[PDB]
């Protein structure tokens, strides 16, 4: 009856893996529009139609730092581009106009014969995640584009803590010893200011700036919330709404809070 259901029914195991159902290919775009670099990762065979999703690194950092995203994302069914900034040094604020023009040239490569995700995008749903000022830069894009159907910075950072008219559902991911967005004065006042959406804070126990980069040592329980959020939001996936909105209750998680999040 969903018309957005896509691959097998979910379990913990599967969403714990490195790597979901569906097998990923990738290529480099060829003429980046809006921003500096991007790769682009998508499923084969996910049986129809996926959601699009533009993860965007912080100050000084590029692609690696958020490219494991990409292929983890993408074989639950779901396209993503990865992308590199204009320049290392961009604000929040440009980096979410960067991160809408990543998107948009994925709809646009949806409608170009050549391109490999031809056919493979409903570019009606779409979700933004990224890293610091990444993520703070994907804050901005929720609030400027109700248009979008789901949101998961992690560590984020803006010269903003007041993100209340936010009505698109956003998981939180913070480190708990974050030194460079801390917690009290970054990700939990970001949280605690949005009261017209479903909501999720999940802090990383003993977790620095970088906790939920590439390379971390959680990335069974941060990629089975990244893809259940994704999937219950944007595929409005019920099958996924005990993995997305539950308490892991696991000696990784130092906080976690959810509101407007049933099971």
């Amino acid at each position: 009856t969903n018309p957005y259901a896509r691959g097998p029914n979910p379990t913990a195991a599967s969403l714990e893996a490195s790597a979901g159902p569906f097998t990923v290919r990738s290529f480099t775009v060829s003429r980046p529009s809006g921003y500096g670099a991007g790769t682009v990762y998508y499923p084969t065979n996910a049986g129809g139609t996926v959601g699009a999703i533009a993860i965007v690194p912080g100050y000084t950092a590029r692609q690696s730092s958020i490219k494991w995203w990409g292929p983890r994302l993408a074989s639950h069914g779901f396209v993503v581009i990865t992308i590199d900034t204009n320049s290392t040094l961009d604000q929040p604020s440009s980096r979410s106009s960067q991160q809408m023009a990543a998107l948009r040239q994925v709809a646009s490569l949806n409608g170009t014969s050549s391109s490999p995700i031809y056919g493979k995008v409903d570019t009606a749903r779409m979700g933004v995640m990224g890293w610091s000022m990444g993520g703070g830069g994907s804050l901005i894009s929720a609030a400027n584009n109700p248009s979008l159907k789901a949101a998961a910075p992690q560590a984020p950072w803006d010269s903003s803590t007041n993100f209340s008219s936010v009505t698109v559902p956003t998981l939180i991911f913070a480190c708990e010893n974050d030194s460079i967005a801390p917690v009290n004065s970054s990700a939990l006042p970001i949280y605690d200011s949005m009261s017209r959406n479903a909501k999720q804070f999940l802090e990383i126990n003993g977790g620095s700036h970088s906790c939920a980069n590439s390379g971390n040592s959680n990335q069974a329980l941060i990629g089975k919330k990244g893809v259940a959020w994704m999937k219950r939001f944007m595929d409005n996936d019920t099958r996924y709404s005990t993995f997305a909105c539950e308490n892991p209750n696991s000696t990784r998680v130092s906080d976690f809070r959810t509101a407007n999040c049933s099971l």
